[PDB]
Parts: C-alpha cells; structure tokens; sequence
C-alpha cells in the first residue's frame, strides 16, 4: 500500500495566479470567478494586524491581476468571504470541471496541488489531522494551492492552503474561506492542539491487513463502542463516531469482522504493543490511510 | 517533505484504451501514434509461450479497437517494437505535450499514473530498484500505465508497465519497449537479482531531514569514501561514487554538512540501528528521492 493521489489535471487546468502590488499567490479558476485567499490584499506592514474590511474598501477591480500564464483575465467584480476573495472575471474557464465545494472532517485524505505562481509543482496526498492541520510540503508562495477529491470526474475542493505553523505542520481554510481549527491569517505564530491518532484509519488499516491474509491480531473478545471510546482516549486515539462506524461498514461486510469487534483488537494492541510483529510489514500503525483510500487501492 | 509526484495532466490527456479480442489494456496516444504493451494481441492461451512474430503478423488494423473516452479512433497502420506495439491512427492527439522518451538508470525517480480501461486512477512517485523492479500500487487492467518525469512543460516517458512478480513488485519496459531487468513478457513466475539500497539516496533523504530542522542522527565522526563503501556494501548498499558526493555537493553546500560527514552518520546508523527513533515520521532509512527530488522540494 501506498499514498496515492488523484490524477490532477482537472485541477490544473483551474490554476491561475492574482496578484495586489508585488504580492503572488496562486489562485483557482471556476467558472468567471476566482478563488484565492484574501491576504493578497496585504502589504508586509498589513499582515501584522491586517484589517482586511478596511484594506479591501481601498481597493478597486483595476487593481488585481489576474494571469492564466502570461494572459491577463480583466476582473470585473470583487468580494470576500471570510478568508477568501472571490475576483468576477470576463471569461468563463472552458476547463473548469464539474465541482463541488466541501469541509471535511479530521481523518479525512485529499490530494494537494502545489503551486507556485499560478504553476502546478507536485501532487501529493494528505490527511486532516485532528487537530486541524496538514503535514504539507509548502515554500514561500505556495499559498493558494488547493486540496482536492475526485468522484467519478466530480472535483470535490475541500482545502485552500493559508499558514505553515512554526513546528512545520500547514493550515488553510475550505474553499469558502473558512479556516480548518483555530488559526486566523495574519503574520503570527500560532500553535496547533495537541494532535492524536485517527482511530477510524488505523482500522481501515486492520482491515487492509485482514484483506491480504495479515490477522494474527485478531482476538475472541468484542467491547461496546462507549467502552472502545473511553480507552482510546487514555492512549491519544480519537473517539470514533456514529460516521466513523458507518464508512468502515463495506471493508466490514467484505471481511467478515463486525466493526466492534476490530475495536476490540486495537484495543489490545493499545493496552500491550505488538511485541515486535509486524502488521502489513511495517512496526508501526498507520493513520493516514481512510476506509475509502483501502478500498480505491 | 513528502513523497512527491509530477502533475499529471500533460499525461492524462495521452492515455486511451486498446482491444484486441477480448484483451484490453491502456495505451498513450502521441501525434497520430498510440503506444501499448505488445500482449493486447495475446489471449489468455497466447501468454503462456507467445511468439509475437507470429502472432502479430496473423492480426490486421481493424483487430485493433482505439478508444479516447467515447471516441474511436482508426488504426491504419501498426508495428512492432521489441516489447511495445505502435499503432498508427487516422487522428492526431491535440493534447500531445513536447516529450521524450528516455531509458532511467537504476535510482532515479519518476511518476506512475496508474490507469484502468484508458482512464486514469492515481499517481505516485517510484525508483527504479537496482534490480530493475518498481515497488508500485498495480491491479489487472493497468498495463500501459506510464510512468514519467516533468521538466519545463517536456514530458520524459520513462516506464510502461508490463508486470507484477509473485513478490508483489512490478516490471516494465521503457517506451522503446526494452524492459528494465532480466524479464519477459510471458505469463510465468519471475524472480528478480537481490536487491540492494540507493545509497546516494539515502544520503539525500537524511540531508532532507537536516534541511527540515532533523539533526539527531549526526555525529562528530568521520569516514573515507572507501571505509564508508566497505561497510556499506557489508549491508547491501549500492557503492557511493565520487560522482554521486558531488552531485550531493548543493544539499552539503546548503546544510554545513561534507558528504562523508554526513556518511558518517549513515555508517552509524548502519551499524546502530534506529533504536525506535524516526526520520521525517519513518521508521526505515528512504531511499526513493534522489538528490535531484530533494533540491526541487526544498527550494
Ligand atoms: C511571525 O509570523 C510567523 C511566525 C511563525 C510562523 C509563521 N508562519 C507564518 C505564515 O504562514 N504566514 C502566511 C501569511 C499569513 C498572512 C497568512 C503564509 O502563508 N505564507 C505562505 C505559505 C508559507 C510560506 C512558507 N510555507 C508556508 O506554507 C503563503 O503562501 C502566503 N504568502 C504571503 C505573502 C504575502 C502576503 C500574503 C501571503 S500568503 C507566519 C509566521
Ligand atoms: C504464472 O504466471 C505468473 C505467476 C506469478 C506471477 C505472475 N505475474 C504475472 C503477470 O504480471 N503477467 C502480466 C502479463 C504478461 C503476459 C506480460 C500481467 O498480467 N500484467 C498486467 C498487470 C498485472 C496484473 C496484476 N497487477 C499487475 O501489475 C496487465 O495489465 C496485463 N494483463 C494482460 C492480460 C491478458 C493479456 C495481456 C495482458 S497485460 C504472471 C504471473
């Protein structure tokens, strides 16, 4: 198994760059609007403390270039919305794909487009941590880059990258401005919760392993999921939710082993280590794998 | 730092679905040209023992169905080109990027679009093992799949894929239809050489680790090129040339770090174990990013 992310080409094809004075960010193309965060308005005194209602009435559509490359798009309307500036421009995007905008939920995967200068750089994927960020790989300029799934050549965005936070870990908003935890864009260093493990991918995980004949944890035990969700909490393990419970139902059906009692086997696993086994070849339990990334490899 | 794949979308604008019987697998479509694994003409009693002369020579254009999503396109020519069929169409691919086809050294890196009945699925990033495998994520259907490298908007074709060996690693050709190591494309159980680590990737990842604020796996020591490569090879590391210490001469330059210092460490690493401590989240020593990987990444 391994991390795979989606084909990015309808994404690609979306990318544009905007930019205020000398300030670059990338931004996305759908339709005649495009989407890019709202601090492109800011100067390097502004993002200190930037009142961005105040910096945005200053403002005018003839002050925003937007480039498809080197081909200028003329603005024709700005707003913002909350920490996005949607720019109106003249010219719908002939490829902008069939979408959806969506929030996620911590444990979720997406693919990342990097971009710099309205030019994709690399593809990979990632998974919203619980405590609301990112393990990216992000220089200077790369905000505006976007997160995205793909459903049956239905782009689903769910993330627009803002931050990296000083230990290294990124943060951005949904795709109508809305920060993922509680981080807000201004030029300061602001510090994450503490994180914890994504329960439901690590048994996404159990159940892969099953799948390839890899079961020597599986016990004779089951427990109650109120039970399950009290220990996990005393190992740094996320609860799991009705939802959680609900997507891990097909690799469930598919292996035979009800949900519960899979909770029971990491249960033990988390009470007394693996004693050096291994499981699907590695010493490690991984997080970063969902129900639905098992099924899809 | 993350395991980083080249966009895709001057690829998937190549890939179509080719039948021949009922055997259908992926092909890329350059100008009027669609490039595929020779075995669509084989049916499940053709793979065991093929000969492709004679096979291909009993096929004509119309045996060949081309798909671009909906759209057929005519095949009005075709030939043979060691383990890769080229099939001349009636209609040119607008999307056709510049490109090149290359033949990849053992340790260099290079992008998988993995693809199912000519459309794609996921994309990856692979090294090419020393033994000539790729530790890849392939299922029936996906022979064809591509694999490539980017560079200023020309696409460098590097891999076709052919094969999965019983150890669940993969094979293929490059795009003149040569494979990558001792295989062939038969439907029998193949072995491959032992394989061996990408030294000079290692290197490049731990230099990774320091450019990304990780330094505990460095000591005060250092080594001889000779010392290092005795004991490398002892654990079945790939030898470290004088040309792979310069090409890790920008990441030195960048952290502070002579290359045999930083072999030094890899030397301990080695000999020591990881004592359950973890470089960038791993808990094994990487050796998928080239020096080439790092340098893109990081700056
Ligand atoms: C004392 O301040 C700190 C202390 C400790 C850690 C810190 N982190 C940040 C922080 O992240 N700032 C934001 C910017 C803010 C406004 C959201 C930022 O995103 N820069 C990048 C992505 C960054 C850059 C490196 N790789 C990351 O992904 C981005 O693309 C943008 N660049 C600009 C440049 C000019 C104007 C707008 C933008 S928006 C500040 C900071
Ligand atoms: C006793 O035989 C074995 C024993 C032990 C391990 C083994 N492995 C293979 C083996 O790989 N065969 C080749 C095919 C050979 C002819 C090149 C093959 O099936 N390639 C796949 C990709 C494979 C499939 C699973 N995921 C992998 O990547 C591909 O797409 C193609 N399918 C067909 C189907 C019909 C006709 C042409 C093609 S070409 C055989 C084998």
């Amino acid at each position: 198994f391994r991390k795979m992310a989606f084909p990015s080409g309808k994404v690609e094809g979306c990318m544009v760059q905007v930019t205020c004075g000398t300030t670059t960010l990338n931004g996305l193309w759908l339709d005649d609007v495009v989407y890019c965060p709202r601090h492109v308005i800011c100067t390097s005194e502004d993002i200190l403390n930037p009142n961005y209602e105040d910096l945005l009435i200053r403002k005018s559509n003839h002050n925003f270039l937007v480039q498809a490359g080197n081909v200028q798009l003329r603005v024709i309307g700005h707003s913002m919305q909350n920490c996005v500036l949607k720019l109106k421009v003249d010219t719908a995007n002939p490829k902008t794909p069939k979408y959806k905008f969506v929030r996620i939920q911590p444990g979720q995967t997406f693919s990342v487009l990097a971009c710099y200068n309205g030019s994709p750089s690399g593809v990979y994927q990632c998974a919203m941590r619980p405590n609301f960020t990112i393990k990216g790989s992000f220089l200077n300029g790369s905000c505006g880059s976007v997160g995205f799934n793909i459903d049956y050549d239905c782009v689903s965005f769910c993330y627009m990258h803002h931050m990296e936070l000083p230990t290294g870990v990124h943060a951005g908003t949904d795709l109508e401005g809305n920060f993922y935890g509680p981080f807000v864009d201004r030029q300061t260093a602001q510090a994450a919760g503490t994180d914890t493990t994504i329960t439901v991918n690590v048994l996404a995980w159990l159940y892969a392993a099953v799948i390839n004949g890899d079961r020597w944890f599986l016990n004779r035990f089951t427990t109650t999921l109120n039970d399950f969700n009290l220990v996990a909490m005393k190992y740094n393990y996320e609860p799991l939710t009705q939802d959680h419970v609900d997507i891990l139902g097909p690799l469930s059906a598919q292996t035979g082993i009800a949900v519960l009692d899979m909770c029971a086997s990491l249960k033990e696993l988390l009470q007394n280590g693996m004693n050096g086994r291994t499981i699907l070849g590695s010493a490690l339990l991984e997080d970063e794998f969902t129900p639905f990334d098992v099924v899809r490899q």
